[PDB]
């Protein structure tokens, strides 16, 4: 029906026909004192959307609206709400939609690693409602995770940062990525493109690292102080031996990723940090011997504290990420859900045209 | 014959009868301007001695004197020598006997990770001589790796530190192990006992972590602020969830070591650092998923810069490690080479009685 009660968006009808989302109307999550209702106007098509919609992450309950790089307008604060959010204000939610905010971790800015963590979609809340939102009219989120968007940042250009940008940002800041450091980005995909700008933005000699040579022109436009083509090396770890401090692996999969060479190109004390979560069958397989004064580990999202620093950073030195917009609705989604599985994107797909698409 | 030319020690005759070393006389490494000749008087029986003597590390060339926790008297500096070493002075060599000292790594205190690295024994130098020393009268080492021993530190009690102590020390200091930190030591063996004292010594709430409950009394004498028995837990990672910053795995093998539970007991940003090098068949096998904001990596020896800080530290707050001396010579070695493979040691075996054993 209408906003008060029923919500509407483009939802996956089943993993089988996942490439065919349909306009749907569903029941919103029950409202709570800190919750907030945001009318969406721009969501970013993230690689994670594709995996879930497909089913690489187990069978998800359908219907199921996807999308978690949300940017919209505030349209209803909650009783005990409070944080500075004016109604009708421009905000944005990312991949985390809940946390308990009391454990040492939450209180210490590590909400992604909280025991009570709940992602923006396909996960039921402690009350049983399976999160939704993203490719729909509005989203209902707990005010702690809804952030403010600087004005000098376009909506279609901000959304991608709520997840993809934050995800690369977090391990970069946390691992000392600034003047003097040699940072390598592995996989110039969506998050890979942002990781290179953000890396440069923080003033760190950035090295983009892909397989083919196809993306050399782009990676070079982005600011990459050097590029590397895996296929044209036979063993790059030996050539770039002892060079990097940090390396962030941003790859949809982890098969065409050799983890027994990489360690060589690391400084003693270097750090290989992966961001991926592939088909629930894969594994990070690498010979143990090679982690000689070189560590490996995985990282999830980032703290809403950081999601801000990022936005602040982009806003300041004006970071122009690479986004190609689409018409929200059964069509635009399909295309995105098509071209993403073809790597056929100028890195980030940002659905827009939310307005002339749903109507009350 | 005599010191000038021929050297003498107890050498493995073959991997087969490795439990039966024999008194032997062998050709020393050619002398060089920075080299030094040290008359040994106390070597520490390290777990690595056993693996090599046995053959877990491929077939080594025999004869082969083993032992690399050496403490002795200076008996002949080299032409271009220089560093402050007085002849007849008390010094000690560890596991590294060579490095190129010019690369960024050497110049930056990471000699263990140097490309030209050479260990104290079983490795030929760039000139072809296969390092020896340890369970013998004297050892010929490049002055950069021969360190000074504080007087208030007994010889039989210092030797163990040259390798075992340094090996635990390095990752502790490098990873911030001091006031406020929760450090866990996994495997109260030789290096495990030292890791607990050194850990406490640096004022860090130390947690010894073994399988059985056998070593609770000792680990508790050492100062361990808490002990944990793997076998009496079923899943300790869940009980000690989110507790440690650092964990140093000091285990001869890596089989009875489950690496899919550990990560749970780590703080976000914690670090699991292994020190082991088992049979050349084993591997560090652990589910990839669990390294969520938790890294794993391996570490080798330590920089001679640190091998000093350690000695300084022990000397200062007087660190009494657990050593049980033995009579150098075909016998004492045998015993050590026996009890070590039975974990039948009060942690460290230090051969002594070098004097009334070889003679000129
Ligand atoms: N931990 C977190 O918080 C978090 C948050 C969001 C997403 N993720 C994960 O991030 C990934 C999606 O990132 P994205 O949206 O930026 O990616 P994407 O745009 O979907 O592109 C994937 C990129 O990874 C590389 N790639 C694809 N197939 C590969 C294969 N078989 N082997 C090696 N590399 C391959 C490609 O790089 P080149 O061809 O240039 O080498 C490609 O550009 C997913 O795995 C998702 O689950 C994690
Ligand atoms: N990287 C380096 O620089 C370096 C230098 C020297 C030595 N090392 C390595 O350090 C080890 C020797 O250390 P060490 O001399 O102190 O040891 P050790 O005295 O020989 O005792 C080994 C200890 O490890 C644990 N252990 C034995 N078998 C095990 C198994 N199957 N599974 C799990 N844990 C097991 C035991 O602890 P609990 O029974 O109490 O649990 C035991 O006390 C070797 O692996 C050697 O190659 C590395
Ligand atoms: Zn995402
Ligand atoms: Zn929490
Ligand atoms: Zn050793
Ligand atoms: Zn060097």
């Amino acid at each position: 029906m209408s906003y008060p009660e029923k919500f509407e968006g483009i939802a996956i009808q089943s993993h089988e026909d996942w490439k065919n989302p349909k306009k749907t109307k569903y029941d919103p999550k029950p409202f709570y004192d800190h919750d907030i209702d945001i009318k969406i106007e721009a969501c970013g098509v993230c690689g994670s959307d594709i995996h879930c919609a497909a089913g690489h992450w187990g069978n998800m309950k359908m219907p199921l609206v996807v999308g978690h790089e949300i940017v919209g307008k505030v349209v209803k604060l909650g009783p005990k709400s409070n944080s500075g959010l004016k109604v009708g204000q421009r905000v944005g939610v990312g991949a985390q939609v809940f946390s308990c905010l009391e454990c040492d971790r939450c209180k210490n800015d590590n909400e992604p690693y909280c025991t009570k963590f709940v992602t923006t979609y396909s996960q039921p809340y402690e009350d049983g409602y399976v999160s939704q939102g993203g490719y729909a009219n509005y989203v209902r989120v707990h005010e702690h995770f809804v952030v403010p968007i600087p004005e000098n940042i376009p909506s279609h250009l901000a959304a991608p940062l709520l997840c993809g940008g934050l995800t690369v940002y977090s391990p970069l800041v946390r691992n000392g990525c600034g003047p003097g450091k040699k940072v390598g980005i592995v996989g110039l995909g969506g998050i890979g493109s942002m990781g290179t700008l953000i890396s440069k933005a923080m003033g760190a000699e950035t090295y983009v690292i892909s397989r083919s040579s196809r993306k050399r022109e782009d990676a070079m436009k982005m600011g990459a102080d050097h590029y590397i083509a895996t296929l044209e090396e036979g063993d790059w770890g030996e050539k770039y031996f002892d060079t990097f401090d940090l390396i962030v692996v941003c790859a949809s999969s982890l098969t065409d990723i050799d983890f027994n060479i990489m360690p060589k190109a690391m400084k003693v004390g270097g750090r290989i940090v992966s961001i991926s979560i592939p088909e629930q069958h894969e594994m990070l397989s690498l010979k143990p011997y090679g982690l000689k004064a070189v560590s490996i580990s995985y990282s999830a999202l980032g703290s809403i504290k950081e999601l801000n620093q990022l936005l602040k950073l982009v806003s300041e030195k004006d970071i122009k990420i690479w986004v190609e917009t689409l018409p929200v609705g059964e069509a635009g989604v399909h295309e995105a859900f098509e071209r993403m599985e073809k790597g056929d994107v100028r890195y980030r797909f940002t659905l827009v045209g939310y307005d002339k698409e749903f109507s009350d």
